[PDB]
């Protein structure tokens, strides 16, 4: 109960400072971090006692969060067609996870260190979905996984990939 008190009070805070991170970056102190997600900066501080620490934590979350959309997609869309869904998503956010790694780059960190697993997971995660849709018949058989993690007007260049990549 003051579990789950905290486990809201983090999920609130490291979900403001990923869009703190996309949009304004390091700058911003901790005590608006605080006051945008409805929390007391001691609480901040008490999971997040350093900025890099929030910082390697919105990593991790967000890394996470990446796989569990691909595995909802999955669900909600189908093996034929979650994988397109996904990568218009990864595109739609990019602007997001810049101002991430920028803010992970601040502080000499990579994604593979902040988060661990983070390569294979991605990875894995594409391959699931590739899979999935070859299976389906919507995507080529003769794609690997690291033709798609190569592949990730923008609109029309993404449906040339998208209609070379059906069947």
């Amino acid at each position: 109960p003051l579990r789950a008190d905290a486990a809201r009070n983090r999920a609130r805070v490291l979900e403001v400072a990923y869009d703190t991170f996309a949009a304004e970056g390091l700058g911003v102190p901790m005590d608006e971090i605080a006051r945008r997600a409805g929390v007391g900066a001691g609480t901040v501080y008490r999971h997040f006692p350093t900025k890099q620490a929030l910082v390697v934590a919105v990593a991790e979350d967000r890394v996470r969060r990446i796989v569990d959309h691909a595995r909802t997609l999955l669900a909600a869309e189908g093996p034929g067609e979650a994988l397109f869904v996904f990568m218009r998503d990864m595109v739609r956010s990019a602007a997001a996870d810049y101002g991430l790694v920028d803010a992970l780059v601040g502080y000499g960190l990579d994604l593979e260190v902040a988060a661990p697993g983070a390569e294979a997971a991605f990875l894995a995660t594409l391959g699931e979905l590739l899979a999935a849709a070859q299976r389906a018949g919507t995507v080529r058989a003769d794609v690997d996984v690291a033709v798609i993690k190569a592949l990730l007007v923008s609109e029309r260049v993404v449906r040339v990939i998208e209609d070379g990549l059906r069947v």
